[PDB]
């Protein structure tokens, strides 16, 4: 267009333009205060108002990303604050932007957000609405140069609705908190999954992101055929590299550009696309990256005809072997939406495996004849580890499952840092309570989302400070052979327990006034040095030491009465 940031103007609206800017200047200039970039954004958007009104003047018709870069270059204490940032402004625009890309800081040092008061809280966003949002918005910005800002602005207004209802209802702490938590979390974990996706794209490669691709496309979309799945992980695969490489600009619009032509080929991707596409433009993209899954043509026929009995195996695939594998990998997918991704390529790397063995061997027909049998075991693998872990976790509590999941793995791998022990096991026991809530048609597909950014966080600490070979064997091993090997790690026999400390198991009735929260990572810290102290300690004789804490905590609710208990229990 002639005014292309008149036109971002009438596109997105003048609330939506002055917080997606305040984000993307918040991404660049994360160390520069809020008042200042507050004073970028009423400049940019008042001379967007003079491109609106005409197109024609001065500077207005100049790219996105030189009216950023030059307003960028304007800030006085760019060279003092930034210092390499502010030689970016000495290039032309195509490297000037590339330079700025380059310098945005993934891992900032910024102190930890703490959450006032649910009385300040909501005196402040009663006194000022729009800074309280926009403060939000600028405070994870500045943490997360690479977060999608449009579903910044889908999280911001989440809050606006928490705040606008709780605080008027008769318990504002109870309505609040926990949709604050729940904001938290996912807000952490959108992160975490952008992170890993990009980390895992550069070195796994493009072709195991589309195999990742086609599989939960053709879940979702198992209507569509294998050349429109083809057309939308192409598309997909580029949305995917430029939105990790960091330009704001380009990721948006391929993102725009993707729901555009998935909105106007409906009937021949999905019917469950009618609410996504009649939203915004602002929230296409985001609506459909989590839409339902839609419904299987129910007339599927048996894989074996193409895949297994077919005279035509070898020749179909030797022609195009990826071409092949991922039309096993879409039809597959499209007949088991309750499989997890990982499941699927498990499977489909088999049949690869299979197929480069037999179609060179003397009989092909006859060696391949049995590959389906080869996929059962790697499929009740996974389902029954969700019957086991969620009959257990239905027998016990959240908590109780929590520590029974302590014992486990303390026994497994004992050389992993306490703190780590508790918090892994945590965060295992959150992602049971809400995966076996659902029925088993989306359990196997839940477990993987929630295992796979807790498994990673795990290894984020653990590749900073190795102490466990198996736990860095097996996070360097391939991203569909990572939980399996996590459920495959056995109890470390060859381990001396730790010596006794006396001070570790000491305690103290400071702990009685302490949040529910806090004595429960209290206590379970204390559990896993128990195991550290002796893995050959019976169930029966664990119980029976935590059946004596629980009971001593209450009664003591000093020193005396614990000397007792650390006697009874070395015995
Ligand atoms: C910007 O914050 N300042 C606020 C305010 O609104 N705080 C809220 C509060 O308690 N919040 C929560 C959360 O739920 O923890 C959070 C946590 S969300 C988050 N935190 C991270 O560190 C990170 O990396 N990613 N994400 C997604 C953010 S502000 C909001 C405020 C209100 S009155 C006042 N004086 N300050
Ligand atoms: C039409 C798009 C085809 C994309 C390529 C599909 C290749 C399927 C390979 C299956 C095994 C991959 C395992 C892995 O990459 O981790
Ligand atoms: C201001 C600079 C960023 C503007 C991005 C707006 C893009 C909105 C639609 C993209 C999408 O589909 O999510
Ligand atoms: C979320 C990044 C892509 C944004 C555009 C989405 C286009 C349709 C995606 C369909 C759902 C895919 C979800 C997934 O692959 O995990
Ligand atoms: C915790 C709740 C039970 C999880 C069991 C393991 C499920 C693993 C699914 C993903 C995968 O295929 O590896
Ligand atoms: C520390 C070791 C943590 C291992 C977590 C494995 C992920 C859950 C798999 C389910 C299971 O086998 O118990």
């Amino acid at each position: 267009h002639k005014s292309e940031v008149a036109h971002r103007f009438k596109d997105l609206g003048e609330e939506n333009f002055k917080a997606l800017v305040l984000i993307a200047f918040a991404q660049y200039l994360q160390q520069c205060p809020f008042e200042d970039h507050v004073k970028l954004v009423n400049e940019v958007t008042e001379f967007a108002k003079t491109c609106v009104a005409d197109e024609s003047a001065e500077n207005c018709d100049k790219s996105l990303h030189t009216l950023f870069g030059d307003k960028l270059c304007t800030v006085a204490t760019l060279r003092e604050t930034y210092g390499e940032m502010a030689d970016c402004c000495a290039k032309q625009e195509p490297e000037r932007n590339e330079c700025f890309l380059q310098h945005k800081d993934d891992n900032p040092n910024l102190p930890r957000l703490v959450r006032p008061e649910v009385d300040v809280m909501c005196t402040a966003f009663h006194d000022n609405e729009e800074t309280f949002l926009k403060k939000y918005l600028y405070e994870i910005a500045r943490r997360h140069p690479y977060f999608y800002a449009p579903e910044l602005l889908f999280f911001a207004k989440r809050y606006k609705a928490a705040f606008t209802e709780c605080c008027q209802a008769a318990d504002k702490a109870a309505c609040l908190l926990p949709k604050l938590d729940e904001l938290r979390d996912e807000g952490k974990a959108s992160s975490a999954k952008q992170r890993l996706k990009c980390a895992s794209l550069q070195k796994f490669g493009e072709r195991a992101f589309k195999a990742w691709a086609v599989a939960r496309l053709s879940q979702r979309f198992p209507k569509a055929e294998f050349a429109e799945v083809s057309k939308l992980v192409t598309d997909l695969t580029k949305v995917h590299t430029e939105c990790c490489h960091g330009d704001l600009l380009e990721c948006a619009d391929d993102r725009a550009d993707l729901a555009k032509y998935i909105c106007e080929n409906q009937d021949s991707i999905s019917s469950k696309l009618k609410e996504c596409c009649e939203k915004p433009l602002l929230e296409k993209s985001h609506c459909i990256a989590e839409v339902e899954n839609d419904e299987m043509p129910a007339d599927l026929p048996s894989l074996a005809a193409d895949f297994v009995e077919s005279k035509d195996v070898c020749k179909n695939y030797a022609e195009a072997k990826d071409v092949f594998l991922g039309m096993f990998l879409y039809e597959y997918a499209r007949r088991h939406p309750d499989y997890s991704v990982v499941l699927l390529l498990r499977l489909a790397k088999t049949y690869e495996t299979t197929l480069e063995k037999c179609c060179a061997a003397a009989d092909p027909h006859e060696c391949y004849a049995k590959v389906f049998d080869e996929f059962k075991p790697l499929v009740e693998e996974p389902q029954n580890l969700i019957k086991q872990n969620c009959e257990l976790f239905e027998q016990l509590g959240e908590y109780k499952f929590q520590n029974a999941l302590l014992v486990r793995y303390t026994k497994k791998v004992p050389q992993v840092s306490t703190p780590t022990l508790v918090e892994v096991s945590r965060n295992l026991g959150k992602v049971g309570s809400k995966c076996c809530k659902h029925p088993e048609a989306k359990r196997m597909p839940c477990a993987e989302d929630y295992l796979s950014v807790v498994l990673n966080q795990l290894c984020v600490l653990h590749e900073k400070t190795p102490v466990s070979d198996r736990v860095t064997k097996c996070c360097t091993e391939s991203l569909v052979n990572r939980r399996p090997c996590f459920s495959a790690l056995e109890v470390d026999e060859t381990y001396v327990p730790k010596e006794f400390n006396a001070e570790t198991f000491t305690f103290h009735a400071d702990i009685c006034t302490l949040s529910e929260k806090e004595r429960q990572i209290k206590k379970q810290t204390a559990l896993v040095e128990l195991v550290k102290h002796k893995p050959k300690a019976t169930k029966e004789q664990l119980k029976a030491v935590m059946d004596d804490f629980a009971a001593f905590v209450e009664k003591c609710c000093f020193a005396e009465e614990g000397k007792k208990l650390v006697a009874a229990s070395q015995a």
